[PDB]
């Protein structure tokens, strides 16, 4: 579980979006496992605008923050799960690290802010859905 709160926006894993997220839908992309809903409250989070390939992510299954190196956002083959068929996921960054299902929504950050959220795991890898291209999260 987890969300990014920036301005009047909530960023969640599309596959973990609640009924209220869909009732307040701003934008979603199945290929990215992302959904953005609108919030009454002002969010704190700054979105990184950078090409950092190092950062720290929260792993809820270990209650720990891990430093990681991660690949640039890419089209990545992701095995079938409960939520999606075996498919290519866009805007995904892979690192060596621990990720179990309930780790999704864990934040990855660099010195510049939030880079993305845990979206995938297994085989000793963690996948992060990048949000750094979503410039519109910073206005309106
Ligand atoms: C690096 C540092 C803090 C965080 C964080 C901790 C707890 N809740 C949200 C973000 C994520 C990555
Ligand atoms: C919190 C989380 C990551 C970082 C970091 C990530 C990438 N490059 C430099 C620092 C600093 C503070
Ligand atoms: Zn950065």
């Amino acid at each position: 579980s987890g969300a990014i709160y920036v301005g009047n926006y909530r960023v969640v894993n599309r596959h973990l979006a609640t009924h209220n997220d869909w009732a307040n839908l701003v934008w979603e992309d199945s290929s990215r496992d992302l959904l953005v809903s609108s919030t009454t409250a002002q969010g704190c989070d700054t979105i990184a605008r950078c090409d950092c390939q190092t950062g720290v992510y929260y792993c809820s299954s270990r209650r720990k923050h891990y430093p990681v190196s991660f690949s640039k956002p890419s089209l990545i083959f992701v095995e079938a799960s409960e939520y999606y068929p075996a498919r290519y996921q866009s805007h995904l960054m892979l690192a060596v690290g621990h990720s179990e299902p309930g780790d999704c929504g864990g934040i990855l950050r660099c010195q510049h802010g939030v880079v993305g959220i845990v979206s995938t795991g297994g085989n000793g890898l963690v996948g992060f859905a990048d949000v750094r291209d979503l410039l519109w999260l910073d206005e309106e």
